[PDB]
DNA sequence: AAAAAA
């Protein structure tokens, strides 16, 4: 549990935020070579192996990582531009976003913005949305989003994880409730 | 900061 989480957090740093600090160059789809990631991870944790990383990918409860052959990427969460190929979510009526209550006045004025990432992240699941908001602060509000309001304004929603969804932005008129 | 830990 403890060693996997540390290696998994470093993987997220490398694959979403700072591949260049380790000498890696993602392609336009966000993939790096698997052996490159293992060698990068080894300069911090020298006991990491290809099989140990493959384990983390297959057991990740959110679907954070994707392996295609000898290539690996994070599926969402990037702060550098990636051309993702996820399928569109056309079925969800409501989506959810958890956030510290202190952010609500700004969000009611501007809607949800991607901030430092490329996309706004939301969830199909209320618990997962609230647990994500709790990363940033103790007092959290659950935002309910009308997904069809989003599609009507042209902001298509993509299936990035099991429950994770990404969208360009969420205008304030599409936030129906804050709980 | 699933954005390492010091
Ligand atoms: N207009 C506005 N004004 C002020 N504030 C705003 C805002 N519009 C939005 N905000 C808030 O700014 C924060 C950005 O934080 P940021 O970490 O970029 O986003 P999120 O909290 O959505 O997390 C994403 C992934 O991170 C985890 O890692 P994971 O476990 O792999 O997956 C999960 C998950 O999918 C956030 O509080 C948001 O409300």
């Amino acid at each position: 549990k403890p060693e996997r989480k540390r290696v998994s957090k470093l993987m997220a740093y490398i694959l979403r935020h700072s591949p260049e600090e380790f000498g890696l160059r993602p392609d336009v789809e966000g993939f790096v070579s698997l052996n490159e990631l293992v060698n990068a991870l080894k300069t911090v944790y020298p006991e990491v192996t290809e099989e140990f990383v493959r384990e983390i990918v297959e057991n990740d409860p959110k679907g954070r990582y994707e392996i295609r052959g000898d290539r690996i990427r994070a599926r969402y969460g990037h702060s550098f531009p990636v051309s993702l190929d996820h399928e569109e979510d056309t079925e969800s009526r409501f989506l959810y976003h958890g956030t510290p209550r202190r952010n609500l006045p700004s969000i009611l004025k501007e809607g949800l913005k991607p901030m430092k990432r490329q996309y706004v992240h939301v969830s199909t699941d209320k618990i997962e949305a609230l647990e994500t908001g709790r990363r940033h602060g103790r007092e959290v509000v659950l935002l309910v989003i009308d997904a069809e309001c989003l599609r009507k304004r042209g902001f298509k929603i993509y299936k990035a994880g099991k429950n994770v969804r990404i969208v360009e932005r969420v205008p304030p008129d599409c936030i129906t409730l804050a709980v």
